[PDB]
């Protein structure tokens, strides 16, 4: 309630400022950057690209990003700390598990997983001493048996520490409904949970049913769109064919329904991406050259033109992330 | 043809001596030991157990083990080097991919995979400078599309370097037949390939069909048996219900069919095992307290009693591994 853990140590709530709540320095796999840095050109090339991108985001007003890369996204907190220092942008790191856990995770019990998540929140990630400030989980449709354990362990870790949970969904399958059911069965307050990738759907009944019971709604992929690349099957499968304007208008829709305090907005951008097809990063950068600066440079002015106030947008980009991230059992 | 790469540098062929060709210091997942060492008690506890085990194996006559842990078994070559130094046992490290590759590997092309395997053989693993001396691959039944790429890339890496290939099979599904077909389609000599876990089957037609075309036969799980633990479903699923004597007699069978020069024998032991059920290591150590010393302390005397000569067993445990491991396009 007074401090948020970043990769450079605790910061005060007021220090977080304008915060992107779902981003990645690098979307990869555990051990991969260490074993095959040439996949990204070089580790130094990846660092340089990330620092340039974060510096441009800072110039556009961003002060903090939440890197929601887990163990199995290949989160490298030493890389995050290096990039954070060079760009003067706070980075909050994550624990949890995404959609690609290895056997040594997939075989674990709910108690074992809770110990692992608590390790990364309360003690440190690997031998770095850097502590996670958020817990990331994932489903893609109906939860697998192991994913049910992950969601329950995430709830237990959050209940012990006050650190929030943020989720990956297949939004068009309404995953948030089952995620909410499992979280609530463990006693977790919806005020500690962001149901993410929720801008992947236009179903207002699904989105308002989550918001009505107190969940935060992660509209976190605004620039993801393959409009202009129908020839590219893999880019279309990843990014979808809805426009960024269509995604951004969901922010206005939820404001107009009274949920402005529960909206979290982000780009879900990356500076490297080995867990998808080769050269996807080049395709993505062609779609959105602004990178993580897309939200402040393009989405905020778009919503202002559509009649959203500056005050409301400041509440969504500053006040809501601080309330979400500040450790508490009830926000 | 003059040197084998180990985790402590090149060694001469004569230095390898008595060699176990399929072992693991730790069966885990990429990044896992770094992120959650408490799973093994501690990293220091794992090191200590491995050093004690390898020292007892050395006292029984072992001079070299081939650790066939890949990237996705969580191979940590710095751990291997530490254990090798302390126990005075050479350790050959592996490249390749086993049955649990992450997305950042599963999405790669045959050319990309060949670059990665060549990196670990020709340049070094991670930033350690330690070079792999063998390429490990896997199927469990019919090869997945990606596993076909892995087998082809393994063949290409072996054809460029002379380093051999060793495989994981579902032996009762006769995987070696498809593996051989794919290897031969890339032009790889069977003399550079060991079809492993072949002691998991009693099918002599399958085993002699591989040996007849020149493959080495990996009878590498001799002490794996759950005879005595039918109450334990997970141990029975892993270890099977055939006795170690039944597995060991396949060595004699292949000798009696004229294949003594193509047999490779090992324990497929480990000192930690996070990629299976919790406490499996305790169950395994109860079944086989000799660990990696099981082959020299129990299998060699058993075969001598069954009438196999000391000379023949020395050829299988010293001559065959040296011929297999010494880099060449044709052995
Ligand atoms: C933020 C302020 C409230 C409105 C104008 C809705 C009354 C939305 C923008
Ligand atoms: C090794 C020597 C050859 C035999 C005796 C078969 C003639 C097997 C043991
Ligand atoms: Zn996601
Ligand atoms: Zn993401
Ligand atoms: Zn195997
Ligand atoms: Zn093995």
């Amino acid at each position: 309630g007074d401090r948020i853990n970043t990769v450079r140590g605790p910061i005060t709530i007021s220090e977080a400022g304008f915060t992107l709540t779902h981003e990645h320095i690098c979307g990869s796999s555990a051990g991969f950057l260490r074993a095959w840095p040439e996949f990204f050109g070089s580790r130094a090339a990846l660092v340089e690209k990330a620092v340039r991108g974060l510096r441009r985001a800072r110039a556009a007003g961003v002060r903090t990003i939440v890197d929601v890369s887990t163990f199995d996204i290949g989160r490298d907190v030493s890389l995050l700390a290096e990039v954070s220092r060079a760009a003067d942008v706070h980075i909050v790191a994550a624990t949890g598990l995404w959609e690609d856990p290895p056997l040594s995770m997939r075989l674990r019990s709910v108690e074992e997983l809770t110990q692992f998540f608590l390790r990364e929140i309360q003690y440190g990630i690997e031998d770095t001493g850097i502590r996670a400030g958020i817990i990331k989980v994932a489903t893609n449709g109906k939860a697998t048996p192991f994913q049910e354990l992950v969601l329950r362990a995430a709830a237990r870790a959050s209940l012990a520490t006050g650190v929030p949970v943020t989720t990956h969904t297949a939004a068009s399958q309404r995953d948030g409904e089952q995620q909410a059911a499992i979280f609530e069965s463990e006693g977790l307050s919806p005020s500690r949970v962001c149901i993410g990738h929720s801008d992947d759907t236009d179903d207002l009944s699904y989105l308002t049913a989550l918001a009505a019971r107190g969940y935060l709604i992660g509209l976190d992929g605004i620039p993801h769109s393959a409009i202009g690349l129908e020839d590219n099957a893999s880019a279309s499968a990843l990014l979808g064919n809805r426009s960024w304007q269509t995604r951004a208008l969901l922010i206005k829709a939820l404001i107009d329904q009274g949920y402005m305090k529960q909206i979290l907005v982000s780009n879900d951008w990356l500076f490297g991406f080995s867990s998808y097809v080769t050269n996807i990063m080049d395709v993505m950068d062609s779609v959105n050259p602004d990178g993580m600066a897309f939200i402040p440079l393009r989405v905020i002015p778009f919503l202002r033109e559509k009649g959203v106030s500056q005050e409301t947008l400041a509440g969504i980009t500053v006040t809501n992330p601080a309330r979400f991230l500040s450790p508490t059992l009830r926000a």
